[PDB]
DNA sequence: GGGCTGTGTTTGTATCAAGTTACCTGAATGGTAGGTGGGGAAGTCCAAATATTCCTAGTAAGACAATTGCATTCAAGGCCTGGCTGGTGAAACCTGTTTCCTGGGAAG
């Protein structure tokens, strides 16, 4: 067990999966902060909410990727309509028990 | 002559600290190798200190004049002291919450 946890596999994973598109908009949002960018107006982080139906991006810049900076960023966007599913990454701000 | 407040002397216990230690880790030491910093010796040049006089300006002084400063008296106001009332500050009790509090940890 000194040689099992250092050598890496020479066996690639198989074919990638293409999951199907949803059949309506407002079904899957794919959200991920970008940044730290170069600063402007006291902003560094930009929430990016892509619709999984189309590609229709939504931008909601914030000061710092906290939980509450995301929550008010979607209250603008939940004013439009309500999604069923929101995908993300396992972010520092999304995995919080508050969010 | 008397009085008031400060002061002192003695006791008990609670609290605070003194005590000794157990460990356990943090840190404190020992032995070494390396390079670097600094310390030391030198020199041409550099800046200040002196010896001088000279002249001049203001320093020093003597006189005078008048204001100010001082010392006293006057007048009363302001503040200190105390007899009193009560509203809050503090000490003891209880806690939930909040924040930290480094510390570790995950994830983008
Ligand atoms: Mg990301």
């Amino acid at each position: 067990q000194q040689c099992l946890i250092t050598n890496a596999s020479n066996k690639a994973s198989g074919p990638i999966l293409r999951p199907d598109r949803p059949q309506k908009p407002f079904d899957k949002f794919f959200i991920d902060y970008i940044g730290p960018l170069p600063p402007s107006q006291g902003y560094l982080y930009v929430l990016v909410v892509v619709d999984g139906m189309t590609g229709f991006t939504w931008l909601y810049p914030t000061k710092a990727p906290s939980t509450s900076a995301t929550v008010k960023s979607l209250n603008v966007l939940t004013s439009i309509a309500i999604p069923k599913v929101i995908h993300s990454d396992q972010g520092a701000a999304f995995t919080s028990s508050t969010f």
